[PDB]
Formats: structure tokens, C-alpha cells, sequence
């Protein structure tokens, strides 16, 4: 769970609290791209929005609806030895917190819901582009009138339709009255804890940016009904959502390696250092986004951003010796200390000063066929690189890797600028 909170802690109790959740199915990227953009680009000014951006992260990383089955059918009876039992208990504990008032659960679904059968694409069994409640009232909730909240949220969404077919409709599943499937799902659990709970389903027939657009409209609609004041730092239209999903300023940092751009990496990165004796899901990974991770695929390690494959690492596993903190380098004539794990911009040249116990391999530069070269003490320019070794499709970013005997001492990136 990630909090979207006011800057002043005193403002937290001055408006309601929403729990916002997505990615219970790992192949529903509208939901988890919307929670990601909410976390990256919105501000909550009073009250609180608690976000679980992706509920089923292992499944997200495999672009899969659910590696362990349907996680959204595990909120009623569940065996203690279900692989997702611990995750389910964390989510139930979040939902049932006294400080939570409302829950909003995001999904992507095929076709377009209609309250009467129109055809195979548009009918009551479809889930696309609807706003869903389990029943019209939850007595004892802070906001008992789920129907009124839903209808007003639907008004807000329908004021911004991209095409008339995308019109939102209310879907009340009347779950207590015999819907056996919905009785095992998240929002019914939430109403049984006297929370006002809602689900938003964006149509899978839409492109991703348009799915995310509708999810964000639903979030904003509901926040308005709850009177949780918020801002965002962009204009809510599909172009503008697309730009933020595909933002060139997005980065990932694996272990103690430097930050790397998410987008426009080469599709494969070779001889990529990773810490040995560490399971892939335990390798630290940091990002300015909230849906990034690593997953093993045969002997490669995939860098994922939601369902997007950003690169395939061909790793070699090695001890990460953390002793080396900085390196003396000359950058464009200017001698300086550069921290291990840095990215340095280079206009013209660089030069690595020799070190007693450290060997430097500039990846893409060579002066011989030596397998473990030391390339400190060379003045290096763009023209000296074999471009195929660049990190990036643009051929501007190169790795410098440092070694102390058979251990890895760190990496610095140079970016030619
Ligand atoms: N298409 C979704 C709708 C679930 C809606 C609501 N009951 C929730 O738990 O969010 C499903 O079949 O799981
Ligand atoms: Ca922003
Ligand atoms: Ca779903
Ligand atoms: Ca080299």
C-alpha cells in the first residue's frame, strides 16, 4: 500500500479516506496504469487515498490473468494453504480498517455492458465501461447511499465520452440475492465491513490510454462525491494519458546500478551484472513508477513496466562488493569525483583516472582483445564506441563497469549529450 496524503499530517482526518485498488487480474493493464498515474501525478489535499496499485504482481509480470487462479474469487471461503492466502489477508485488513470509508476496485473487461441485450458485444453479461455496486445501500457506512454515489460518478464520466458506444451504465449485481461469483469477490467483502464499495470496469476493446482515461474519470468522479479534494499535474485526455504512460522520464534502478531509462532501451542487454545468491523477486528495484519489476524467463530476466517488456537482461551473477563509493573521472576536461551508481552527461570526452585495486571496463570501447581489460587512463570520445554496445536505441548511453578481483564494484553510465 502506498499513501497519497496531504503534506500536513493534520489534514488527513479532515475528509474521507478511499482505498483504491487495481491489478487483481494481471492482464488488465488499464486498472494498474491508472493507479500508477494516480500515484505519480495526483495530489490529495485533505483526507487520504490509500493505493494498492497492483494486487496480483506475480501475475502482472507474466501478463497473466492469475497465476494462482482468480484472486477476486478468494474473499469468502479460502484454504489456508492457498498461495495467495497471505496476500488476501493483507488486503482484507486494509479494507476493514476503521480509518477507511470507501473502496474503489478497478478492472478491465470485454465488450460493453448494457442493461438489456443488444448483441454479443453489448449485453448485460459484458463488463466493459460500467460502474458497479453490490447493492444500493449499505446501512452503517459513513456514506450509505451507494446508488446515489454511483449515479453521480457515472454522470461525471459520461460528461467526457470519447465515443457514444463508451457510455457508462450502472451495474448493480445484487450480490447478496444470489450472485455466487460476486459473493466471493472484493467489493462484497468490503460492504460486509460497512464500507461504501464500488468497482470500475473499463472496456478491453479500448486502447490502453483510453482505458486509463476512463479509470481516471471514475476515480475523479468518486473523489468528487466523497469530497476528497485533489489536483493533477496534467490535462485528462487520451493524448495526455498516453504521453504519461509512455514518458521518456520514467526510469528503473536495479540493485545499486545507475538509473536507466525505461523506454527506448535496446530489447536485449548482454552480460548484465546482477547480485549473486539473490532470488530475482528479491533484487531491489526502484522506479519513479509503481508498477515496475523483474521476472525470470528461462535464463533471461525481464524488466517489466506493467505488461510492457522494456528489455531482456542476459545476466551474469557476481558478488556486488559495495566498498567503492566514487571514482575520479575527467568529464569534458573537468576533473571530478563521480559516485558509483551515477549517470554522467558527456558533451565531448571522458577519462577515468587509474586506481590501484580497481579495473574499469568501458562497455563498447576497447584497445585490444583482452577479456578482463583495464581501460582507465584512456581519453574516450563518442567516435571511440562500437555503438551496438549502447544501453539505448539512440546509441548515446554506455556502461562503465568496475571490478575488484572477481567481484563487481559498480557501474557508472555515460550519456553523450
Ligand atoms: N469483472 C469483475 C467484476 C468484479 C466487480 C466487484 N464485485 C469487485 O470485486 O471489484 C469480476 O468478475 O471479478
Ligand atoms: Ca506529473
Ligand atoms: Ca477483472
Ligand atoms: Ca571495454
Amino acid at each position: 500500500m502506498i499513501e497519497k496524503a496531504p503534506t500536513n499530517v493534520e489534514d488527513r482526518d479532515k475528509a474521507p479516506h478511499l482505498l483504491l485498488l487495481a491489478g487483481i487480474q494481471g492482464d488488465e493493464p488499464g486498472g494498474f496504469n491508472a493507479t500508477n498515474l494516480f500515484l505519480m501525478h495526483y495530489s490529495v489535499l485533505k483526507g487520504l487515498v490509500e493505493v494498492v496499485p497492483v494486487l496480483n504482481k506475480p501475475s502482472m509480470l507474466r501478463n497473466h490473468r492469475g497465476l494462482y487462479g482468480d484472486m477476486n474469487r478468494k474473499f469468502a471461503a479460502l484454504d489456508k494453504n492457498d498461495p495467495e492466502y497471505p496476500t488476501i489477508q493483507e488486503i482484507k485488513s486494509l479494507i476493514a480498517k476503521p480509518s477507511i470509508d470507501a473502496v474503489l476496485h478497478l478492472h478491465d473487461g470485454g465488450g460493453y455492458y448494457r442493461p438489456v441485450y443488444v448483441d454479443a458485444m453489448l449485453n448485460p453479461k459484458r463488463w466493459g465501461n460500467c460502474f458497479i455496486i453490490d447493492q444500493d445501500e449499505v446501512k452503517g457506512a459513513k456514506f450509505p447511499n451507494l446508488l446515489a454515489f454511483a449515479n453521480n460518478t457515472i454522470e461525471s464520466i459520461n460528461a467526457h465520452l470519447l465515443h457514444p458506444i463508451e457510455e457508462y451504465h450502472l451495474k448493480n449485481t445484487r450480490t447478496a440475492q444470489g450472485d455466487t461469483e460476486m459473493q466471493k469477490a472484493l467489493t462484497f467483502y468490503a460492504i460486509n465491513q460497512k464500507k461504501s464499495a464500488f468497482a470500475n470496469e473499463a472496456s478491453k476493446e479500448l486502447p490502453l490510454a483510453s482505458r486509463v482515461f476512463y479509470h481516471l474519470q471514475a476515480i475523479e468522479g468518486l473523489l468528487n462525491q466523497l469530497n476528497i479534494p485533489f489536483k493533477r499535474d496534467f490535462d485528462l485526455n487520451p493524448n495526455s494519458v498516453h504521453a504519461l504512460i509512455n514518458d521518456k522520464n520514467l526510469w528503473a534502478k536495479i540493485s545499486s546500478l545507475p538509473k536507466m531509462p525505461l523506454f527506448n532501451l535496446r530489447p536485449k542487454l548482454n552480460h548484465f551484472p546482477l547480485p549473486h545468491n539473490t532470488k530475482i523477486p528479491q533484487i531491489p528495484i526502484e522506479s519513479n513508477a509503481y508498477i515496475v519489476g523483474l521476472v525470470k524467463n528461462k535464463q533471461e530476466v525481464f524488466l517489466k513496466y506493467g505488461n510492457k517488456l522494456m528489455t531482456r537482461l542476459s545476466p551474469f551473477y557476481i558478488e556486488f562488493d559495495p566498498s567503492l563509493e566514487e571514482v575520479k573521472m575527467q568529464i569534458d576536461n573537468k576533473d571530478q569525483m563521480v559516485k558509483i551508481g551515477s549517470v554522467v552527461e558527456v558533451k565531448e570526452s571522458f577519462y577515468i583516472h587509474a586506481m590501484d585495486n580497481i579495473r574499469a571496463n568501458v562497455i563498447g570501447f576497447s584497445v585490444s582483445n583482452e577479456n578482463k581489460p583495464n581501460e582507465a587512463g584512456y581519453t574516450i570520445k563518442f567516435k571511440d564506441f562500437q555503438k551496438r554496445f549502447s544501453l539505448d536505441k539512440q546509441e548515446r548511453i554506455y556502461r562503465i563497469e568496475f571490478y575488484k578481483n572477481n567481484a563487481f564494484s559498480g557501474m557508472i553510465l555515460v550519456k553523450f549529450v
